[PDB]
């Protein structure tokens, strides 16, 4: 089998990308943010909180004929931006893209963050990292991937992210019309339960590439780029004016800048990031200074090709026995 989703960006600034998801019997379709970054499916449901809600679409178990309590078990999720949610469990029918797995965990969230009751355009998380990850207790729960890959023609997911545009979800096969070139594959370690591996270095604009293990990981789910103070003030560098600002929370930038590209090493081959793709916009509302894409992993603990960086690539989650990433211009 194979599936085939169009995931949208939720704002102009491209902040995050939502793909529509059926879930249930009749269908309920909620539109999830995708994230190889967790581990979990959860979503706004009828035990909600209600105070918690403010827009977003709702499953209700109940409405489900195939939907059933899975007795006993709780999730509690939190976020490297410090967001968190928590629950209860049911097991129904998940189709992405015209793929179906049932007996899918359905996390069904009784609390949410005020960070995600804000944003009304997210009904909820599809985590596709490692299932080590997934947070269902006492019984941990497989992902989405995990329950379909055996059914898939190859045991893969694809991310194909727009700038500034929609773009697709693909499981169980490689769209060869969707990237030009090459797929490089790079090795992955799963220890952390990420989609972690080494990139090989980077460049700036047209500087010369500078050969440099980078460990991080491939995050669907993150925004932005984080990487190593020393990458991040080199390119900082080349934009005049712009600053570290404690009070803002990173790089910001004059908004009239034109912004350098950067490049990052995928073995010998290269992904591109355009300039413009690093620019996030006004700190506020009418601010000339503007917020940058590319930020420190120093207090995160570990880096973070976020999207920023992936949607400057075709990528491929290859979850073979030896699991591996590829990365192809697109």
């Amino acid at each position: 089998s194979t599936g085939s989703a169009t995931t949208t960006p939720i704002d102009s600034l491209d902040d995050a990308y939502i793909t529509p998801v059926q879930i249930g019997t009749p269908a309920q379709t909620l539109n999830l943010d995708f994230d190889t970054g967790s581990s979990d499916l959860w979503v706004f449901s009828s035990e909600t909180t209600a105070s918690e809600v403010d827009g977003q679409t709702i499953y209700t178990p109940s409405k489900s004929t195939t939907a059933k309590l899975l007795s006993g078990a709780t999730w509690s999720i939190s976020y490297g931006d410090g967001s968190s949610s928590s629950g209860d469990v049911y097991t129904d029918t998940v189709s992405v893209g015209g793929l179906t797995v049932t007996g899918q965990a359905v996390e069904s969230a009784k609390k949410v963050s005020s960070s995600f009751t804000e944003d009304s355009t997210i009904d909820g998380l599809l985590g596709l990292a490692f299932s080590t990850l997934n947070t269902v207790s006492p019984t941990q729960q497989k992902t989405f991937f995990d329950n379909a890959k055996a059914s898939l023609d190859s045991p893969v997911f694809t991310a194909d992210l727009g700038y500034h545009a929609p773009g697709t979800y693909n499981f169980g096969f490689i769209d060869t019309t969707a990237y030009t070139g090459s797929i490089t594959y790079t090795a992955v370690s799963t220890k952390q339960g990420f989609w972690e591996w080494t990139s090989t270095g980077y460049a700036v604009g047209s500087g010369t590439f500078k050969s440099t293990s980078i460990d991080g990981i491939a995050d669907t789910g993150t925004t932005l780029l984080y990487l190593p103070a020393t990458v991040v003030s080199a390119y900082w560098a080349q934009v005049s004016g712009a600053k570290s600002s404690s009070s803002v929370g990173g790089y910001v930038f004059p908004c009239s800048a034109t912004l350098p590209s950067f490049t990052f090493g995928v073995g010998s081959a290269r992904i591109v990031i355009p300039g413009d793709y690093i620019d996030f916009g006004p700190i506020s509302t009418g601010s000339s200074s503007c917020f940058g894409g590319i930020q420190s992993s120093a207090g995160i603990g570990i880096n973070i090709f976020g999207d920023v960086a992936l949607k400057a690539a075709f990528v491929v989650f290859n979850g073979a026995t030896t699991p591996t990433l590829g990365f192809a211009s697109k």
